[PDB]
């Protein structure tokens, strides 16, 4: 009945437990969902561990190459990393056939360069697993072992397990949410905003975090606290996870530290000078994915723009600062006015009637699209804030950006429809962007 560690974990508190990948643990108390009390069968030490860093000792989830329910697309973003040798692989759940699996493998060809080939793994009614019926296997493990020795009609022999990064724990530690101010050390100033600052820091002397501070008089702690309850419930690979808070003014919001910074600066950077269309579209697709989750949760972002998107490794983009805008108490800002309100991203009905919805976020996404295709250039280049809303009201829309294909401009124009309900859904935008470049090639290589 033992569990095994899937990744290394460094202790963060006095009551938690460090372990290395592969270490056998006993779960001596599993009552709480996200932190379990465990006990190393190697060291004898006890302490709390994040439940997502372990799997049952003989399970399929224990397999280092088994990635579970991961999209085909997300699967490709990992496999295509330039460091991966050919034959890098992983196994995941097939999306299109329930109860089937999929072996994804990285390959190189002169026509295509670097690419990913997928093989659907079907399980027989008699019990076996196979890619080609010619050769079956009693488990996924055995399939993987055989194909690590002989290619046998796959593109390449299985060589290296697809590497991944450690997943985020749920919270910084068990029961940690409203944390004391003195547990944070501010180290490097990352940014400065209209209502506060962002800092790289350390929680509890151990854990690297980012800390956003709010000026006193920005919002009430009581309102901030009720909302933060809603925000901690939002969990998605394309949303910046909020870790903990300090509710008393000056308010702190503690979150994952995204070393690569905002999408906006990454776009303007030497980092952005040579980004090609396919990458811009893929970043757009992820943001739409995060927003599509917001959309399924019936939440509203309210401040969506390139500045509030954060970048990670492999061109990962995550939606940040969601919901907070609603709580800004500043007089001018509540009236959708003043040098702090992002009018250039705001749908006309939201600015005029304070009508903020997922549809006015769709409009902001259209604006964000023009940032992605113009290296972070400010929207409405020849206009000042105080003259945008009236232009937009009279039906003015930004023209197709230089070098932007009309098709993506047309998408932007759909996002900027006068009637909010005529605007597309984030679900539509996500699919449209993910499938922007049509491949003739087959979804799965033939079993043959
Ligand atoms: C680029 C910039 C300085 C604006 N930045 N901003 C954040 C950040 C954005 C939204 C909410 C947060 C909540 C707590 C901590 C940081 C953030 C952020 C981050 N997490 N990591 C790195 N840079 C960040």
């Amino acid at each position: 009945t033992t569990f095994v560690a899937l990744y290394d974990y460094e202790s963060r508190t006095e009551t938690d437990l460090s372990f290395k990948k592969g270490e056998r643990l006993q779960i001596v108390n599993n009552t709480e969902g996200d932190w379990w009390l465990a006990h190393s069968l190697s060291t004898g030490q006890t302490g709390y561990i994040p439940s997502n860093y372990v799997a049952p000792s003989d399970s399929i989830q224990a397999e280092e190459w088994y990635f579970g329910k991961i999209t085909r697309r997300e699967s490709e973003r990992l496999l295509l990393n330039a460091e991966n040798p050919r034959g890098t692989f992983l196994v995941r759940e097939s999306e299109t056939t329930k109860g089937a699996y999929c072996l994804s493998v990285s390959d190189f060809d002169n026509a295509k360069g670097l690419n990913v080939k997928h093989y659907k793994i079907r399980k027989l009614d008699s019990g076996g697993f196979y890619i080609t019926s010619r050769t079956q296997f009693n488990s996924l493990q055995q399939l993987v072992a055989y194909y690590s020795k002989h290619a046998d009609g796959l593109c390449h022999r299985l060589t290296t397990v697809c590497p991944t990064s450690k997943p985020q724990t749920q919270g910084l530690a068990k029961d940690a949410w409203e944390i004391p101010r003195e547990s944070l050390r501010l180290e490097v100033k990352l940014g400065q905003g209209c209502f506060g600052e962002v800092w790289m820091g350390t929680w509890n002397g151990t854990t690297r975090v980012a800390i956003k501070t709010l000026k006193p008089g920005t919002m009430s702690p009581e309102a901030f606290l009720q909302e933060a309850q809603v925000m901690k419930k939002l969990r998605h690979e394309k949303l910046v996870q909020l870790y903990a808070v300090v509710s008393e003014e000056p308010i702190y919001i503690v979150g994952e530290y995204m070393s690569k910074g905002s999408l906006l600066d990454f776009l303007k950077g030497e980092t952005g000078k040579y980004l090609r269309l396919p990458q811009l579209v893929d970043m757009a697709a992820q943001i739409a994915s995060g927003m599509a989750y917001v959309e399924r949760m019936n939440y509203v972002h309210r401040d969506l723009r390139a500045a509030n998107i954060l970048v990670g490794e492999n061109l990962v983009c995550k939606v940040a600062d969601f919901g907070l805008a609603r709580l800004i108490e500043d007089n001018e800002y509540t009236a959708r006015q003043g040098a702090k309100f992002p009018i250039k991203w705001t749908a006309p009905e939201a600015a005029l009637y304070g009508r903020f919805t997922i549809k006015s976020d769709v409009w902001s996404f259209g604006i964000l699209l023009t940032e992605l295709t113009t290296k972070g250039r400010v929207p409405y280049p020849g206009m000042v804030n105080r003259e945008v809303l009236d232009q937009v009201e009279r039906g003015y829309r930004m023209p197709c950006p230089p070098e932007c294909p009309e098709s993506l401009h047309d998408l932007m124009c759909q996002c900027w429809r006068k009637e909010p309900e005529e605007r597309p859904t984030f679900e539509y935008l996500q699919a449209f962007l993910e499938d922007y470049f049509t491949s003739t090639e087959p979804q799965y290589q033939p079993g043959e």
